[PDB]
């Protein structure tokens, strides 16, 4: 099958980020999750303590040789990039990618679809150092879907994402770079405070033209942790069979029923299986003049 | 809830082995699964290159520190132990279960079930240092539940598991060396099927057997299924309608697997476990295979 996703990003023993965020959804959507764990940590970055071990390069390119030499690489028709927060995997990401792109073209098979979440911070917050940030603007050179928070598509443009005209410059900024469809999954709108707003942004390689896609999702209160790693994975699931508008709709859909039942931080993820795969209800994405 | 489980088993990006296979199914059935990853590695241990990180001891009291300074410990109804093969981290989780047990009783909880799993070998070979054998031994006197393949029973309690007789005289040692409940999840008429026993020590020893079909070829991850199924149903049944669904759970699976692709004379890859094709029947299991006490 095709359904076969090769998803970088962290594992925590305790609660719903990363790998533990991605995972079920892609699974109960049918896809194989081949994971490769950057960290395996006691929980996430927001409680008092955090331990436990982070992957070096060498760490990566030795797992990298045990999936090359069983002649596994040809299976992954996606690559989903999450929490790496490390400037020399960020970059041999690249690699790999290219490795895949290889394998998957000498045998034949579909491109294969590299999602790249460049997960760097959130709410004003960095959780990397700056070489980690020019490590995303090289990396983002090769994806063909990138999946940032406003933070993360302000500081790789250096362009203030606070409207749809400014989230409209971040994202030309990385279809420049070469990344052909952006997906910036919510910013608050001062003129429009109980809504949060989201652009899909689709540049045509060949025409040069951009197919631009806008809608809202009611603001919730409170702050959540892994809302981009459970959107990323479920834009994956849904993209497989869906034109990316739709796919990008059902995303939504999903992150506002798993919000509204956290509410009636943490993301009960296994909680909710039919609502991960049938949303109550799917966000408007609708095209732009 | 007391659905929560510690499970301290192996990480595999490719393949269905160790807490890849495990965590699925306890999820659909409602568990939050805390794993912690002994190995991370590329594949199991079958293809013909393995590579990866491996947990020192440090490494396994790095991540305890973590769990017990965020207050977690408590949660854990549930301990389940698969591949480890680090004979220093088998050891450490006698301390690892009894500071469960005692942060459970602090907070008013009922007791923590620890589900021992000791993953050793398979196909008469060895794949950990004969170290990690007697650590094993040790270990389950601590566990509440053990659930050997039957080269794992054999080795453990120096008993050739060949039948059922052989079989009993093994559980026997398992409930002498401390552990209560032993499934023995198969041995060999009649080469059509595989039997198993199910062995509850009061001093009495209630036991169970039962049978299910024997499909040709070598599947991994199985035991790791089951122990993972046997957890999910033992939460609300009996010991012997647990084990039933767990091995309907996994005629299943290997069915599904068998159906797309994964024969016998199949590759590695074919016969890795479907465990994404019916999750349905990962909870709803379309056989409960029957579990009939022994006289
Ligand atoms: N407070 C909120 N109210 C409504 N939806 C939210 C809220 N926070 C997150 N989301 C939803 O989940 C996704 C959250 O990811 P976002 O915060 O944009 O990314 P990240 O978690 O990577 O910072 C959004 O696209 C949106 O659907
Ligand atoms: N070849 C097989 N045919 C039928 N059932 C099997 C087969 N291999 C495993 N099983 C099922 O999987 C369960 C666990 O498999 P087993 O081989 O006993 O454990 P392990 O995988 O730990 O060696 C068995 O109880 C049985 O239900
Ligand atoms: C380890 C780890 N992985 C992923 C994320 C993003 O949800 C975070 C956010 O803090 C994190 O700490
Ligand atoms: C890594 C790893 N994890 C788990 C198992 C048992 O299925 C094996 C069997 O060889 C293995 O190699
Ligand atoms: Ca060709
Ligand atoms: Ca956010
Ligand atoms: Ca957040
Ligand atoms: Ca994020
Ligand atoms: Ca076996
Ligand atoms: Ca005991
Ligand atoms: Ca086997
Ligand atoms: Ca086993
Ligand atoms: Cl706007």
């Amino acid at each position: 099958d095709d359904k076969h996703v090769l998803s970088i990003q962290s594992h925590v023993t305790h609660g719903y980020v990363g790998n533990k965020a991605a995972t079920f959804p892609l699974q109960l959507h049918g896809f194989d999750v081949d994971a490769i764990n950057t960290v395996s940590l006691s929980n996430h970055s927001g409680y008092p303590v955090i331990k436990g071990h982070r992957m070096d390069l060498e760490e990566f390119t030795t797992i990298m040789e045990g999936l090359r030499a069983n002649d596994f690489l040809s299976d992954y028709a996606y690559v989903l990039t999450g929490y790496i927060n490390n400037r020399d995997i960020v970059r041999q990401v690249a690699a790999t990618v290219a490795e895949i792109r290889e394998a998957r073209q000498k045998q034949g098979k579909k491109d294969a679809v590299f999602f790249c979440d460049p997960v760097m911070g959130d709410d004003g917050r960095l959780y990397c150092k700056e070489e980690v940030v020019e490590a995303y603007r090289e990396l983002l050179t090769h994806a063909d879907v990138a999946t940032p928070n406003y933070f993360e598509a302000s500081i790789l443009s250096t362009v203030e994402v606070k409207d749809l005209a400014s989230a409209i410059e971040a994202a030309n900024w990385f279809h420049t770079q070469g990344t052909p469809t952006v997906v910036i999954k919510s910013f608050a709108m001062a003129d429009d405070p109980t809504h949060l707003r989201f652009l899909l942004s689709c540049r045509d390689k060949a025409t040069g033209s951009t197919k631009r896609y806008t809608g809202v999702v009611p603001y919730h209160e409170g702050r959540y942790t892994g809302t981009g790693d459970v959107f990323a994975a479920s834009l994956v699931a849904f993209a497989h069979s869906d034109p990316m508008d739709l796919a990008v709709g059902k995303a939504m859909g999903v992150l506002q029923d798993l919000i509204k039942a956290t509410i009636e931080r943490e993301l009960r993820v296994t909680s909710y299986p039919d609502r991960l795969q049938h949303p109550s209800s799917v966000a408007l994405v609708t095209p732009l003049p």
